[PDB]
């Protein structure tokens, strides 16, 4: 609520027991059971805003909708949108025209994109979305956070991939992080981990605090909190 | 066709990666977990690690503790349990700390292609086990650990082995001590690499124990 550039920053990711959020070949599998999607539901609903990668988008063309018509009806009864604020990070304006964000559910959709995007793709994302530039190549995470703020959003849900997630979390922006610690090894130098990118160096390595730690069905939740450099 | 008792046990961060992009190693564990481990140690008949750990870090796997070596040779045990490489071309080096470092056997586990000359070399410090082509057998050598009367195998890592250990069906349970960091890095190494499953070969595993220990927390799993 006071005295940030940005919103309450948090990473919500269902992983397996070794690190990945889907197989080598970017297929999405069950790593959450009932419960574990019961509550990233009731956490989708109190948060006023939902960010993912395009590379989610492409692989998995999840809708992002809250599910529960109660946490819905709720959200709106309390002058809310049924569902948050939708946010695709999307450099090269790849979103497709008919992702399941746009056929599912009201609410405002916002595409952020680079400033190297092909103007013809804006155009047409402009159609059923508020588009974003900011950065050259990369999208700036830091600008489009200010961005966000200065709109309302006061709590970001970061709902994965797992460049997205190296994206925030090098930038120094994200709050808390929420791992569900699911009952498998999925494997793989290629499957995609809860954060890939560059990677931070011996001397950047970003430190963490337990929160928490919760068995819920088969897995276990654990909560962070976000320290900042170690060094 | 029968086996050791089998488990892996690793240090990783929070985003499950084992060390940075570079390979390079870093502080996961604190002192409580570096203890934990060396008591794992001494209680295993051998301890198992690929190539790719000895070249990057250079363990030596000894006991750290004199009371936990002592107690181990007071059982007629050698001081540190049997210390394995699994080593296809045969490059483990020379002046590697395995070698340097405490009493006990070793054994470099290699393929069948592993150029002859360096084999040569390392029979002089060793046991030099040949199985498979050019991947090692892991369960061929497994049965031949057995055999020579190892019951207790300490998997200690290495993004590869563990995942030739895991997509073999050879690992009983999995131990993760889960630091309060993030690595990041899609070429750092994770806690298991490899080829990787595919969503109709997914390992399942069962959640044994969760504990806090220091700034971390210790998960064990059971194998399927």
């Amino acid at each position: 609520h006071g005295s940030m550039d940005r919103p309450f920053i948090f990473i919500n990711s269902a992983m397996s027991a070794d690190g990945k959020l889907s197989t080598k070949e970017r297929k999405q599998v069950k790593i959450s059971g009932k419960l574990d999607f019961e509550r990233m539901d009731e956490l989708r609903a109190h948060a006023d805003a939902i960010m993912v990668g395009i590379g989610t988008v492409l692989a998995d063309d999840p809708s992002l909708t809250v599910k529960s018509p109660e946490r819905k009806a709720a959200r709106k009864a309390a002058g809310k949108s049924e569902n948050p604020v939708r946010v695709v990070v999307d450099e090269s304006a790849r979103t497709p025209l008919n992702a399941d964000i746009f056929k599912k559910g009201e609410g405002l959709r916002i595409i952020a994109v680079s400033n190297s995007a092909p103007e013809e793709k804006i155009r047409m994302l402009e159609e059923k979305a508020l588009v974003i530039k900011t950065g050259a190549f990369r999208v700036d995470l830091t600008e489009l956070a200010a961005k966000l703020k200065e709109m309302g959003i006061n709590s970001l849900m970061v709902e994965g991939g797992a460049t997205l997630n190296w994206g925030m979390l090098s930038a120094g922006l994200v709050d808390e992080v929420y791992t569900f610690v699911g009952n498998l090894i999925i494997g793989g130098k290629t499957a995609p981990t809860f954060t890939d990118g560059e990677g931070f160096t011996e001397n950047e390595l970003l430190g963490l605090e337990l929160s928490s730690a919760e068995k819920i069905e088969d897995g276990i939740l654990l909560k962070w909190k976000v320290k900042g450099k170690k060094n």
